[PDB]
């Protein structure tokens, strides 16, 4: 469980990641 | 410890919800 709960920190982690890349490439095109 | 780990995935699920409202307005706003 423990590893699959870390599987899973590192899951969501990559997901932010990608989300926050996509906020700052938007953030381009708004200025 | 398991219940670090729980909370953790909870941190980051809120921070990924955030982030994906986040990129949904943006996308709005911009196209």
């Amino acid at each position: 469980r423990m590893k699959q709960l870390e599987d899973k920190v590192e899951e969501l982690l990559s997901k932010a990641y990608h989300l926050e890349n996509e906020v700052a490439r938007l953030k381009k095109l708004v200025g």
